């Protein structure tokens, strides 16, 4: 087949030496890479920018005439990634080279056969501060109709985290927005954990770290991200080939999803970043 889906809760992606490069989630769809050798035991695949090998034991062949394969499509205003059959995210503005309502396929969401996208927030250095003030960040809750969020009116805490730890506050707001549903997930509400800190795929709720209150959750997650990712050379969101997404989450499109939120917030707040 041309496309395969991940069967177990997570599966590893390996290099040609058998070393682990990353891991991806159940249901993820990988592309067969016809430029490298596959065998009965391992398939040469590509996912979210990463070219490696996966065990056939971890995969099920798809038929693209009847099974969902992730794709990109323009509505004539924004270009969307269908990351699941019933879920799309905006990743870029419409380009004149895009046909409205036509499905496009890409292993990285950057290179398409007739156009190339810039996803600047995906690769932005997260140690550079945002140009948004605390009050500006707080305005986006009303502008995006975000109701009953634990993160409402926390712009000052995000900017304090940025000041102390040197991590972009727009990224911190976007990461917490995406991963905890704007601080409305059960992990957010029960554990003040807005960033999926130690929320491992096997037992995400039980494994998730607990923080003392909302502010200590923002600051404590920022400390954890600084110490475990930024200080270890993972300084941008990225994908399965480079950046925080290699290790932070099994979801191949975690980085793209956070970059999409950054893009949405940035547009609502007047394009200062
Ligand atoms: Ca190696």
């Amino acid at each position: 087949a041309a496309y395969y889906q991940v069967v177990p809760v997570t599966a590893n992606v390996y290099d040609s030496d058998g070393e682990k490069l990353s891991y991806i989630s159940q249901g993820s769809v990988v592309w067969l890479d016809k430029d490298r050798k596959s065998d009965d035991k391992r398939l040469a695949i590509t996912i979210s920018g990463l070219s490696g090998y996966m065990k056939t034991e971890d995969l099920q062949a798809l038929d693209a005439s009847k099974d969902f394969i992730p794709y990109y499509e323009s509505d004539g205003h924004r270009f969307y990634h269908y990351v699941a059959q019933n879920a799309s995210i905006p990743v870029a503005s419409h380009l004149s080279d895009m046909e409205v309502g036509k499905k496009y396929y890409s292993a990285d969401g950057l290179h398409f056969d007739g156009f190339k996208l810039e996803n600047p927030f995906l690769f932005k250095d997260l140690t550079e501060a945002t140009n948004y003030s605390a009050e500006e960040l707080d305005k986006v809750f009303s502008l995006l109709n975000i109701n009953n969020s634990l993160l409402e009116n926390k712009g000052a805490t995000f900017k304090e985290a940025e000041e102390h730890y040197h991590i972009n506050a727009l990224y911190l707001l976007a990461h917490s927005a995406l991963q905890s549903n704007w601080g409305r997930s059960k992990i957010a509400k029960d554990k003040n954990n807005f960033f999926g800190i130690t929320a491992y795929d096997t037992t995400p709720y039980l494994s998730a770290k607990t923080f003392d209150d909302v502010d200590k959750g923002i600051l404590g997650a920022t400390k954890w991200i600084k110490e475990n990712y930024i200080d270890r050379g993972r300084t941008f969101l990225g994908n399965k080939a480079s950046g925080m997404n290699v290790e932070y989450a099994s979801d191949p499109y975690w980085g793209e999803k956070i970059a999409s939120v950054m893009m949405k917030i940035n547009e609502k707040l007047g394009g200062k970043d």
